[PDB]
């Protein structure tokens, strides 16, 4: 049956881990997918996590990361949730450098885009077959989630940029039945930059929390019934959720331009003016992660929080990271749960190898006895590839 | 249920990316099959993807391209769309050197032609299980589609060469029945030449674009009702299908004897007196693909066209085609979808290697924004093994 | 539903080909056990491939042949017919150096012998859950039919060995339901030898082909009713079915003493008089196979046959071969069909490496078309690990 | 439907082999986890079998065994019995470095600790989803059974300890439904200590066998009802179930302090006054397994016993060992039968390799036929990585 996705989010008071894959450990030797984002979506009967690939393995010459992102080998796949990401294990879903999956209670939707640059196409797919496609409208480099849709009452949201990581872009916000795109609108949201939106639903409503590329170092939000009637705005909290970011001062209900360039896919969940953030533990690079609790870092300025809880050490690698939901109709819970997962990155830039992959842990609220820890990748590198 | 058959195609204006599978790129690392012949065929739960196998692995020993196509090792096996061609996730069909595959909606039913050139026997599975036989009538190298079979109110059709690639030879439509064997006939067409036949159902009837290997370098055509009452024919576009082929010049209703020497497996879509082509870019060699609709190919003998594609780039490895179309029962549409798949062969002859194996790249004809790009294969060549 | 097992034996013209798994071609890279013994069984959804492992794989050091054949190490398992025999695609059945198993419509019966010598037990499995046990009665190696058990009427029937392979051994049938004994006999039979039975059901009666390794270099029978009231004998062919063997002479309806020591897994198909026999090419050692008909070669001793097909080539490895059978609940025929499967040994004694395995290929009876041929293993030897 | 778990453990006169997976010999070449605790536990359906990884394979340097045991990278995960643990057929159940598992009748409960040895968190999962979490009482690594948990009736219980290994601790039982903690009570048991508890139902109660790290060499037990009304003790057999321990002498229904320092994760069965008690063959290091039926052991005092059948070979390696049951649910029979496997220990410490991993064997108790064997582990150390 179809997801009805009218209840809140569950009141959270910690994180406690949910999964954890060690993809790069067991590609050291076993065929693991050189992967990125991966992120995690639920069906009613498992979750799954989704990733995308060069078409490429661990400790192989096919590794090398000569191959640009937007290129036409790369693939949206799907393994079971805390399994390595493996040719042997693994659902084809979609060719794709920028992708989106979420499942409305009685059948897939993943969004793939592929294509040029200048005229990129998304496909939609539902139950695996093509229902579905958009053009790119600005022919620029047009761009999704790069994690969950979110779905309620038989519909599914989504939201796409076109234009440039560099200023002014244009964003689109879409509802999609079965497959199929039944309306779309345009965002009047001038000064605003959103890329690589986490969204969920709570009380028939969707939330996203973006990565503005262009000149903030807080994350920008958007909000909007089915009808796809919405609000924006950023996350006014001076604790700041982006990265690279500045050290925490008082925050802004706009964008804050100090360390605003550049970004990090990210997430965070609303609670009336509280808010849940998922951020790094590093300001400048993508090290450590940790979830700090803000009750009025929504609509509020100050940079204070009361609860913190560390997920992944300062000294580790961290990355992506992205927010999922479980819904009534697998938890038999009364609310909505919030979940979340962060890919640990390794490899180039940051380390001389020259490949790049991600490992994939993730962590669900619940309303109990939780506690602060590191889980990062573990992989000892340079591999002997390199 | 049975697949009815008996509504139109769906009307086409562009191509969407279904799948790619990365498997020789994969397949440097990881236990990969040396595949020819990645042939897609739907049942109405999910789409596969059928090819032919030595029984070896690329870069192993095994994979040494010195044992002959009609071998006695040579097995039809089928995996999921999309999803590498690997001897842990492949389901065994047939032991053939050649073979054809489709579903009725009940059961999948195989065809598999194995044993001597000169008395080589098709088996046929209904289920996994052997339910007719057919011996080679003329004693040369008894053959078939390299592609998926058609099927229309319960019954599967085919189409059978036996005798020469050099000169005449003869060929057989059959009629399928729960793997048995109901009706066939013989095709009277002398100067034609039919092997590796791209069927596809249409309102009840069956359209067969073929490959002349003989004097023909535009594609001959065989049509037939449910009972195997036939109309033959070539394509008249001066839109030149096959390859090698000559320039695009005026074309012929009959065979075009230029460079109508030799061939490769092909396919195309007929609406009227229009025709959706697909080919290679190169005339010579086996290199690039593209999609062109000539609104008077069919019938008319002009090398005008209104739409161009692009697939795969001038200087990238193609190879064989063919198609494959998704029924309403899978879909939920008003018309039966035409799909394709391209071979993407690497290695010998034309490059420097012991091997030879074909990528998988497929696509789904929608009636909504598309775009031309280049997927190609993108292995880096010679591999350990060479 | 439960197999009836009352009707007879499909007449039968020839043999088409089933599958051919291609192990160890595939798994001179691949992650393939070494195996031995890859008998068929088949249940009323699918068709499956047990066989015998050491627990190790091909090129690697443990396919060491240091290990003796009655070892602690040996496990029964089964894997989808024609794919390979791979850790990532084989069921775990049943710790066992020599074992059967059947379906008898409803569930799967494994029969597992592991344990000492002077004491081994045969452990019997009806769902994956033990159900029953025999110990060995003259503690000289019990043993076991190394291919299927036949089914009537949810009853299944076995025949076990215990005693030397160099003289008179004691010979016992067994009657077993859901798992369990509820009857079993000893064979009144001096001066026969009853060695790895191939056994099938037909008209509600089985019977069974066997190996004497005593003195009989034609192969001994047992037939049985289910009350396991039996008849006993020796196929009375000039056409002598064991390996190895003399020249073909005029027969007998006792054991033939010429070349009577040592022996092959073997099998044979009783149509009234009449005998289908299958046989290796060579008298002396275990090369090439051949289906040869005999109108009344078990009742009558003459060595002419009328009908005979090639299966593997006199020059080529050949090995063990068992019957299979499948029923009308699986085929929808209106008889039981007779089908086979060939192992084909390659390394040691015959070739220069450390270790040995077998490949598999597989043939059904049908009464339409076939061809003779030679299918072989195909595998260069020696290995990187030799 | 829900398991009732009110019958009576079946009477067992001896120990059929039930499985045996090789995953040390097939590691070798294969793709297989270096595993710890390979428990194994039974749904209606099917068995599995559990187990802990560093997330590291077999003949790869992150094998390499530096990492401490309470990893953040520790996973519990399960495999279909029999087969080898590898990434290709291994789900995905938890992160922890201490785990249970068992099934109720309707879904499986998993429960994985992780987190810092001064706060860790038991994070439960009722089919695959988070329903509860129990945080560290006493701040010094909290622990479980490393072995299934038990469930009557709709409630599933388990033992878990907070403290030292030292001395004195604290032990908790616990009743869960549907993965959440309905009751639970801490046992008074000073001078008593329990860790790595093997439990089983027994009409409508549990029985838990135990290990004293303390101060003891026989083992601890406690047995409760659904309300968690407990008793304790030791079991009083001179045969002693511990290792380390002192040589047979006169038992004690309390600690036996002789050797008692240290210990292994052991099991025993409760047949009245009478004891089935599993141990290794050497009394200093973890070398060979035996199963002793001591008809007055569990309450009396003196060494004798009736019944002796071999495991392990004195010579080869042992490890962990554990209780599980099938229940009437699952086999049909009348009553709750008592199965057992052991972990096979290859490598360090006693072993000159960089690595560790157990390797398993399961037995089912039968009222059959059996027979004593040795079925050891069998790898070649050391291997190519070391
Ligand atoms: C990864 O790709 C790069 C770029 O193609 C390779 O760099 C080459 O290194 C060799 C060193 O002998 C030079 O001769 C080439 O000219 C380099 N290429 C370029 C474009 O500068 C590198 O070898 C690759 N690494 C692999 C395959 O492991
Ligand atoms: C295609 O054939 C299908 C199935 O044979 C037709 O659907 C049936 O149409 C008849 C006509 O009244 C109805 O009685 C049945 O209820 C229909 N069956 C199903 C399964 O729908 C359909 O009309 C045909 N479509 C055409 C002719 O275009
Ligand atoms: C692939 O097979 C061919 C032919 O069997 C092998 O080519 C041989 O190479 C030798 C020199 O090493 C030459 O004398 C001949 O041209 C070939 N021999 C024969 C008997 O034809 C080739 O080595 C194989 N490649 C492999 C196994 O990697
Ligand atoms: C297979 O096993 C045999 C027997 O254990 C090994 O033979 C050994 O070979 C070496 C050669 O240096 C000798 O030193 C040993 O004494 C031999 N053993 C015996 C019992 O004679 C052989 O090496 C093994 N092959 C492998 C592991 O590949
Ligand atoms: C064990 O418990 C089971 C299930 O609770 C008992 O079976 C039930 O017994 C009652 C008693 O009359 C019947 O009404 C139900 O029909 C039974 N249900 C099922 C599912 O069988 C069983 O009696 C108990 N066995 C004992 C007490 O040994
Ligand atoms: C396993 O890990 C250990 C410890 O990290 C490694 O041992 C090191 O070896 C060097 C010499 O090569 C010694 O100086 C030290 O004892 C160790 N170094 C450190 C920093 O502790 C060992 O090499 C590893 N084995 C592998 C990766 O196979
Ligand atoms: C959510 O929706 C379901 C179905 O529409 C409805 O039955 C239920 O009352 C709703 N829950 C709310 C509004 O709390
Ligand atoms: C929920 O679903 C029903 C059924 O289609 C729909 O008619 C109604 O508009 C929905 N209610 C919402 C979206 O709140
Ligand atoms: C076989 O058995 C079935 C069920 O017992 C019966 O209906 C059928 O008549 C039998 N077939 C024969 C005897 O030919
Ligand atoms: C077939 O099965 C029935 C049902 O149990 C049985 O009673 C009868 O004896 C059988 N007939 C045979 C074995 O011919
Ligand atoms: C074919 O479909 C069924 C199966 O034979 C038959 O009843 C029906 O009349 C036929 N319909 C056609 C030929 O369109
Ligand atoms: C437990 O089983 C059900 C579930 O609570 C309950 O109705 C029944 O009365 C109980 N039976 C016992 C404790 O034996
Ligand atoms: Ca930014
Ligand atoms: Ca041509
Ligand atoms: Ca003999
Ligand atoms: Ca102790």
């Amino acid at each position: 049956v179809k997801l009805a996705g009218n209840s809140s989010l569950c009141p959270v008071s910690g994180w406690a881990i949910y999964s954890k894959d060690n993809s790069i450990r067991i590609g050291s030797k076993g065929d693991v997918f050189v992967i990125r984002e991966p992120f995690i979506s639920c069906s009613p009967l498992e979750c799954r996590t989704f990733f995308l690939t060069q078409g490429a393995l661990l400790n192989d010459k096919h590794s090398n990361g000569t191959i640009k992102d937007r290129s036409p080998y790369r693939t949206l796949m799907s393994c079971p949730i805390g399994e390595v990401p493996s040719p042997y294990n693994s659902r084809f879903e979609s060719v794709a450098w920028s992708a989106s999956a979420c499942h409305d209670g009685i059948n897939w939707l993943t969004i793939g885009i592929s294509g040029p640059d200048n005229g990129a196409v998304a496909v939609l797919k539902y139950n695996g077959i093509i229902t579905d496609t958009i053009k790119s409208w600005r022919n620029n480099r047009l761009r999704t989630q790069e994690s969950e849709c979110a779905c309620v009452n038989g519909s599914c949201f989504t939201v796409m940029t076109d234009g440039p990581s560099d200023g002014q872009a244009s964003y689109k916000i879409f509802r999609i039945e079965k497959g199929k795109i039944v309306k779309s609108v345009e965002m009047n949201a001038p000064n605003y930059h959103y890329e690589e939106c986490s969204c969920y639903p709570d009380s028939s409503e969707i939330t996203c929390v973006c990565r503005d590329n262009w000149h903030g170092s807080n994350r920008p939000w958007v909000s909007f019934n089915q009808n796809l009637e919405y609000q924006i705005g950023y996350i006014c909290s001076g604790i700041f959720g982006d990265n690279p970011r500045p050290n925490d001062k008082t925050g802004s209900c706009g964008p804050v331009s100090s360390n605003g360039a550049n970004g990090v896919k990210g997430f965070s969940f609303k609670y009336g003016n509280g808010v849940w953030i998922g951020r790094t533990k590093s300001i400048s690079s993508r090290n450590g992660f940790e979830m700090i609790w803000d009750p009025n870092g929504w609509t509020g300025t100050d940079n204070d929080f009361s609860i913190k809880q560390d997920i992944v050490g300062i000294n580790e690698w961290s990355g992506y990271s992205g927010s999922f939901v479980q819904h009534p109709e697998l938890t038999g819970l009364d609310c909505i749960r919030p979940c979340f997962w962060v890919e640990l990155i390794r490899g180039r830039p940051k380390e001389n190898t020259i490949w790049t992959s991600g490992s994939s842990i993730s962590f669900c609220g619940v309303n109990s006895d939780t506690v602060g820890w590191s889980w990062p990748d573990g992989a000892e590198l340079p591999f002997t590839i390199d």
